[PDB]
């Protein structure tokens, strides 16, 4: 029973020479004794809250039916062999040097980085989104590298099916994922249920690529609109006009005009392709936003498109009202196939 950070993490014979990462549950860079591959192991112990059993759950439902080089795997998964004795779930992925959200805040991207790092992520996208699912929590911190620049999409513990005829809601309708990363549609009648939702958290990422710094860095629900608008300017008849809901119009209207800030101006030393390109994901209004196969054959990406090098999913893919106990099960069952029985 190995012991780390004051914690107990069990990873059994397999997994050996431990060292903390970070941190609902803990992470650890471990040795594969089968593979002979230093491993990253992630120690959750949801059991307790339903919402952390319901993250666990469609995570490892979405991760293990996946496999794309821009996302990350699930190896194995370590626990107890029976219901009873499982206090905790220790989930086997890749490990990864670092991530965008560190790389961010020390190095300079050059721009031939920018342009593989947007790439690695669309492609990564292109797939997810050709399954259905929407990720829903796109941001530099759930991007990983290596030490040569792949990079891989992780956490898909906010993840959906994508339900674009129920994605309308009320204005200052309550939100789960990161604050910077969210649409603008969020704030006025949107679910997130649609995949525009995942292109603008990219837009956000190209931007905060370009400068070191997050686009929108908004303090609080209703501020993350404001600075969104105070860079794409006042939106448009016609993108008010797609906006039904009374109240979220009318929030839109007693605003004063505000004009767009060109974005080169707002990035001066940014390649003019991917400004169109971020221009295109950053669109106030989610029908007229790019997609992530037309994203993939912009401009600024003819060095990497390659359509047939751009797997999609072989198949598309209720948890919200179901108690933390049958989850638990549903956690016991899902993670079955990886027992040594
Ligand atoms: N210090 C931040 C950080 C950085 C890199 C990594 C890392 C390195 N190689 N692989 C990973 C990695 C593997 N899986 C994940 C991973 O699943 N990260 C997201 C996540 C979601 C829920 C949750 C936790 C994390 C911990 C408790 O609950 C990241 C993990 C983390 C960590 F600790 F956040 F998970």
């Amino acid at each position: 029973p190995e012991m780390v950070r004051g914690q107990v993490f069990d990873v059994g014979p397999r997994y050996t020479n431990l060292s903390y990462i970070g941190e609902y549950g803990m992470v650890c860079s471990a040795y594969d004794n089968v593979n002979k591959v230093r491993v990253a192991i992630k120690k959750i112990s949801p059991f307790e809250h339903q919402t952390y059993c319901q993250r666990t759950l469609r995570e490892i439902k979405i991760l293990l039916r996946f496999r794309h080089e821009n996302i990350i795997g699930i190896n194995d998964i370590i626990r107890a062999p029976t219901i009873e004795q499982m206090k905790d779930v220790y989930i086997v992925q890749d490990l990864m040097e670092t991530d965008l959200y560190k790389l961010l805040k020390t190095q300079h991207l050059s721009n031939d980085h920018i342009c593989y790092f947007l790439y690695q992520i669309l492609r990564g996208l292109k797939y997810i989104h050709s399954a259905n699912v929407l990720h829903r929590d796109l941001k530099p911190s759930n991007l990983l590298l290596n030490t040569t620049c792949d990079l891989k999409i992780c956490d898909f513990g906010l993840a959906r099916v994508a339900d674009p005829d129920h994605d309308h809601t009320g204005f200052l309708t309550e939100y789960v994922a990161t604050r910077w990363y969210r649409a603008p549609e969020i704030m006025l009648n949107s679910k997130g249920y649609t995949k525009s939702i995942d292109i603008w958290s990219v837009g956000c990422i190209l931007a905060e690529m370009l400068s070191n710094r997050p686009i929108f860095p908004g303090k609080h629900y209703l501020d993350q609109l404001n600075h969104i608008l105070g860079i794409l300017g006042s939106p448009s008849q016609e993108d008010l006009n797609c906006i039904i809901n009374l109240k979220a119009r009318n929030y839109l209207l007693s605003l004063p005009h505000k004009n767009k800030v060109p974005w080169n101006r707002l990035f001066p030393n940014a390649d003019s392709k991917a400004l169109d390109l971020l221009d295109k994901m950053l669109t106030f209004n989610p029908h007229k936003r790019i997609e992530v196969e037309q994203a993939l054959a912009h401009p600024y990406l003819e060095q990497y498109y390659d359509p047939s090098d751009e797997p999609i999913a072989e198949a598309p893919f209720e948890l919200d009202d179901l108690p933390k106990e049958k989850l638990k099960e549903l956690i016991f069952e899902e993670t079955a196939r990886f027992q040594p029985g």
